[PDB]
């Protein structure tokens, strides 16, 4: 069902993820973290402290696809080194590690992003509420994740 998800994401924030290349999105999938650059990890930090959850959404440029949506578990921390392909590190849970191809996501335009397509956007973007809600609800179920494990830590 859906019913839990909708739960995770209530008064959610909402972040889109660039990611130049699938190994590094395949790292954090397997390791359950991230890491990017200041000015973005500012930002995230500022919003974990900020709403009940903050999700990353994850893009490979050139995939035409998304590959899935966390929770960020914990502000940024400076760990064992990950050999991601080229700031601190933040914990993500995974929510849904399934593809999404952009032309699902065609009728979500971002508030914040000039209601531009929500595909559209750099690494970093903030996607308003109701959009961001919207895409996640578009993905297919991951099967796979119990989110009973996600919701004990909000």
């Amino acid at each position: 069902g859906t019913s839990k998800l909708k739960y995770v994401l209530q008064d959610a924030r909402f972040f889109l993820i660039k990611s130049n290349n699938h190994e590094n999105v395949s790292l954090a999938k397997a390791k359950g973290v991230w890491s990017t650059l200041p000015v973005n990890e500012k930002k995230l930090n500022l919003a974990f402290r900020s709403a009940r959850s903050v999700i990353l959404i994850f893009s490979v440029r050139e995939s035409g696809k998304f590959q899935g949506f966390a929770r960020l578990s914990s502000e940024s921390h400076h760990g064992s080194p990950i050999h991601w392909v080229l700031g601190g590190v933040f914990k993500i849970d995974w929510i849904c590690r399934r593809e999404l191809p952009f032309t699902k996501s065609a009728h979500l335009t971002n508030p914040w992003n000039e209601h531009k397509p929500v595909k559209i956007g750099r690494d970093g973007q903030e996607i308003e509420l109701e959009c961001g809600t919207q895409l996640c609800l578009l993905f297919p179920p991951d099967e796979s994740i119990d989110l009973y494990q996600v919701i004990h830590k909000m």
